[PDB]
């Protein structure tokens, strides 16, 4: 190990892009959001310049909530030698969501989980920049014993041991190099979101679309739930203009009840979706599990996972049978440790993980995640596709590269969570120049 | 109806108990609590002097997170007619937990709807202390389609839609004189648990059991879960002061997985605990299930619900049929509102519902829950009781009136959340009094 240093200084910002006046990203829940996000620089007193990025993605307000827990969380991470944070990764991650305290405004679930991710991001993006390794290598590189020492088992024990995921992960090095191979040299299948927002003319989401096919798009999203002829207007067109053979999602975003989400599928149906995304609550696994079996009959499955807030929720819907497909989040989950647990589980349960992204820097982190599935736990492609959205990747110093709608994996040390000072500084809420333009005083 | 004014004002608070350093408090995963609330006080322009206070109970650090989303809330309640928001309540609670851009940083969990339950909580004050009356009288005295123009049915109308709320209603209005007579006679039984915390010696216990008997307390609460021996030790002590005839009552506050629960509760059950309240995560639907049908055939039921987040969680434990006591909280679920939904939904599936108090205030809060209960909902006492704790109740304008272990009816207007200022100012975190004592600059 080239593990160094002891944390000396931690910073926070408000970092928020005003995407609710693009005219993009709007859903039948979320109507305009300006996706932002807490960013967090961790330093060492290493004197090799290397820091630690970390980020959490929020919808605008409530960012600075985010920002007041992360500088609560704080003080568990300065003065502390990173060799003891990596070494012990499962008791730092056990002191960080389970303070003695701070639990209560949580426990392991809204602001205190979404602050956790921020710090935790920052210590692995750290770590794996001192070793010189993106995070998506550093974990294909990490020795089974040392990858479940950083992973906390409590509440899960009972469908993964830390001896099952030892078995997952000890099977995962057959035809490792064969697997890292082929995501070096064709990427990570992804899907696209660009065409899916409420909100869009006719002629609008006919010119979304033509641009997406010739760039290469074969698998599409579309964001529904709001309004059942809206819905139809607007599957129509794209179902019309990629054709039968192509993929196409739906996302209702938690709009419905669990009857009603049933009524408003089968109605839907005639546009073949391959899944319906967060039908209902994203805190009811029976619900889920509902839903899912009215549904399976039609050719439908279920998604679900982007706003699941831990591991004791995807076990239920995974225990439940719940959902068709998974769908981790790199800044929902307590970073990459609890991803960690979820991938596992997912392995454990053979339900294939569809990550979610988009964001401010979700694609950046989350790719890292699923490529390391990939290569060392499901070894597999089947029914797996990452979400791909072309918004911000200019604010990150190592924006995602797609090739052929794959992500192609990253090179450079660390856990692409690194922004460019100049973007956050210009987007810092509320004194950065966006904002004093925006809301001046 | 007597409500005037516009909100003109809101104040919002960090106040924080040092009992950490009072030695009582302590559980198996809570080992050091400071009692602590952020206090809300909302003004109107109606000249009448009337203010509505609110609280959400915290362990101390994690106080000014809250205070910092209630901030965040704060411009949904100012400039607001109070006609308004009384007039379409379940509107207006969507609003504070549907924010288009708040309701990431949940949604309806963690910080947020702590800091949403704070805000609300002092609106149910204001209301009922507009209308002279404290917050069970108003409760009771509402028609019942006022009161379900108060909720948020949303993913609970497949098990609990307007209709069947009605019919409840209707149906508690049959003897509602004889039993709002029944509880101003005799008030709503209640069970201590000043002899439950962890760190007591042997002489400290056995006093305390002494003390609680001679005051006519006949229903116990002890805590569990860190160490068996220990366990077995106070569980003794209790059981041999008490004798078998008296009620007791365990509480595991999450520490165990699900098979250890059963194991370690296999050991405990000699001492013919009634209930174990959350022997894991309170977000583990389906382990509750798992641990109450393995442990119901010795005798105990299972407990759950002071941490759990919202009604879609407490759906799920009455669907699965997980629990077989279930515990609202006054100040972790959305106020008034969401509790009332809860109160219906385990009426409807004839569930008894054993309130959570204790810390900052709880007691003050949601006695007046399960009083309305009582007269209006349930129409029982069978297998039901509110917890009591002997905390913090002289920092209260209103405290809890205790008469014979039972919860008299408060007779003043409001919602007893009302807290003494002198109160308030000393104990303000960092500049009050106690604080500059306790953490000198
Ligand atoms: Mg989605
Ligand atoms: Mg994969
Ligand atoms: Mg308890
Ligand atoms: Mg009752």
């Amino acid at each position: 190990s080239m593990v160094r240093g002891r944390i000396s200084r931690l910073s926070v910002r408000d970092v928020r892009f005003p995407t609710s006046l693009g005219g993009h990203g709007a859903d039948a829940m979320h109507t305009d959001p300006d996706y932002s996000a807490a960013y967090v620089v961790i330093e060492t007193d290493a004197e090799d310049g290397i820091k630690g990025c970390g980020i959490t993605f929020t919808l605008g307000k409530g960012t600075e909530v985010v920002v007041c827990a992360v500088n609560a969380l704080a003080h568990h991470v300065l003065n502390k030698d990173l060799k003891d944070i990596v070494g012990d990764f499962r008791g730092f991650y056990r002191q960080l969501t389970s303070d003695g305290q701070l639990r209560w405004i949580g426990p392991e679930k809204g602001v205190v989980h979404l602050a956790t991710a921020a710090v935790l991001n920052a210590v692995w993006d750290l770590w794996a920049k001192q070793e010189g390794k993106p995070v998506w290598k550093l974990l294909v590189d990490m020795d089974p014993r040392m990858l479940v020492s950083c992973i906390d088992f409590r509440y899960i024990t009972d469908v993964l041991t830390e001896e099952d995921a030892l078995e997952i992960l000890q099977k995962g090095q057959i035809g490792k190099k064969e697997r890292e191979k082929q995501m070096l040299a064709q990427g990570y299948p992804a899907y696209t979101t660009s065409c899916a927002w409420l909100g869009y003319s006719d002629d609008t989401l006919k010119q979304l679309c033509a641009q997406a096919l010739k760039d290469g798009w074969t698998r599409f999203k579309v964001k529904v739930g709001a309004d059942l002829q809206d819905d139809m207007r607007r599957c129509q067109i794209i179902r019309d203009m990629i054709g039968p053979e192509k993929t196409l999602m739906m996302d209702a975003n938690q709009r419905w009840d669990v009857p009603e989400a049933v009524e408003w599928m089968s109605k839907l149906a005639k546009f073949k979706p391959l899944w319906i995304e967060e039908p209902t609550s994203p805190d009811d696994i029976l619900g889920h599990a509902t839903i899912s079996k009215a549904l399976v009959p039609l050719g439908i499955g279920i998604a679900t996972g982007e706003q699941c807030h831990n591991r004791v929720i995807f076990k239920q819907l995974l225990q439940a049978k719940a959902l068709q497909f998974l769908q981790i989040d790199s800044c929902r989950l307590g970073s990459v440790n609890e991803n960690l647990s979820v991938l596992l589980m997912a392995k454990k349960f053979e339900i294939p993980v569809c990550p979610h992204a988009g964001g401010v820097g979700l694609c950046e982190l989350v790719q890292h995640l699923i490529i390391f599935d990939y290569i060392s736990v499901s070894a597999s492609l089947e029914n797996r596709v990452c979400e791909y959205v072309d918004h911000l990747h200019e604010h990150f110093k190592y924006p995602v590269m797609i090739q052929r709608a794959s992500y192609m994996p990253p090179k450079d040390p660390g856990y692409s969570t690194e922004m460019k000072e100049e973007s956050v500084k210009k987007h810092q809420y509320p004194d950065g120049e966006v904002w004093k333009k925006l809301l001046p005083a």
